[PDB]
């Protein structure tokens, strides 16, 4: 019973969210996308009185039509409804007044998307830091990876509590901020899905096939439990340190049939046995038999305390 299916009836409280365009200094593009783009900006006093703050701004670009403008307004309304959590990109304000573009402003996440980050830090990884050598080196450890996994499950549990589902959960839609904080986001229109190899043609649409549950590919069913399936794929990207899923597999009709029958990915190179078992559990063929995000939160939190 998803709330994000009927956004047009959600409210936009201008008196709280509206940010004056003259207090926003636009900077360099962080994207670009197809019909949308994300831009780095400096917002004056958006969340603390008279304080400059770097922010990320989503807006449309040349090629967008009034239908993308309606879609970005629905996105702003769903961000307001969802609200704030440490592990979700938090909405700071918006510019919706006539005479300028619609702009959605969110907190800036310094290190960008998790997929690119883990791939760039693949060489700087040690399962456990051993004293004294590694003590002053900023290496990625098994603890960090379990911690990112835990934070994404916490953010997903929060989203599910708001009666929302993601539909495109993947490491490319996770951002990394300071103090090892990860935030779920959705680039949407600001990602060029027509240039991106993670999106495969399926009818008239470009879909993230490698992250979709069998009931999504075959029956077009999207639920919180299909997001659990994508979470399992996200765990594989994390413990492969940013590798692309199903390596060497041609993403065609045969791949979908093999998946539907119970064929799964082998363990990634940096996983622990229990993290691989968590992946298999997220990839149960029956959606009801997959763990919930609340169960994943408890399990990953226990694993984090056991890894210490
Ligand atoms: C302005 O809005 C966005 C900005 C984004 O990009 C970035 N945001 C922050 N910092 C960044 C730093 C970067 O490099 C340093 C960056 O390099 C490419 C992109 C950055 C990504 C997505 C959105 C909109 C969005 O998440 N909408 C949405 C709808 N539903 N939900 C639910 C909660 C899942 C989320």
């Amino acid at each position: 019973l998803p709330l994000d299916e009927h956004c047009e009836r959600l409210p936009y409280d201008a008196s709280k969210w509206e940010f004056p365009r003259d207090r926003l200094k636009l900077g360099k593009p962080l994207g670009r996308g197809a019909f949308g783009q994300v831009i780095e900006a400096d917002a004056f006093g958006i969340d603390k009185t008279a304080t400059c703050r770097t922010v990320a701004v989503k807006m449309l670009k040349e090629g967008a039509t009034h239908s993308e403008h309606r879609a970005l307004m629905s996105e702003l309304k769903i961000l307001i409804h969802i609200g704030h959590h440490l592990n979700v990109v938090n909405l700071l304000g918006a510019c919706t007044k006539p005479g300028g573009p619609l702009m959605v402003i969110v907190e800036f996440c310094k290190f960008g998307n998790l997929s690119t980050y883990l791939r760039s830090k693949r060489n700087e990884f040690v399962p456990y830091k051993v004293a004294p050598e590694d003590l002053y080196k900023d290496f990625l450890t098994l603890e960090h990876l379990i911690c990112y996994s835990f934070q994404v499950a916490k953010g997903m549990e929060f989203l599910a509590s708001r009666k929302c589902i993601h539909r495109d959960l993947a490491a490319r839609n996770i951002l990394l901020s300071e103090k090892n904080v990860v935030k779920i986001c959705d680039f949407g229109l600001a990602r060029d899905i027509y240039k991106d190899p993670d999106y495969v043609r399926k009818g008239d649409a470009r879909l993230p096939l490698k992250w979709m549950a069998p009931e999504t590919i075959f029956d077009r069913v999207y639920t919180i439990q299909s997001d659990v399936w994508s979470f399992g794929v996200l765990l594989w990207e994390i413990f492969s340190l940013g590798a692309s899923p199903y390596p060497g597999v041609k993403i065609d009709e045969e791949f979908c049939r093999r998946l539907k029958e119970g064929t799964r990915m082998r363990a990634p190179d940096y996983t622990t046995p229990e993290m691989y078992q968590t992946m298999l559990d997220c990839w149960h063929g029956e959606p009801s038999q997959r763990p919930t995000f609340s169960e994943l939160v408890e399990h990953l939190g226990n694993l984090l305390q056991a890894n210490a």
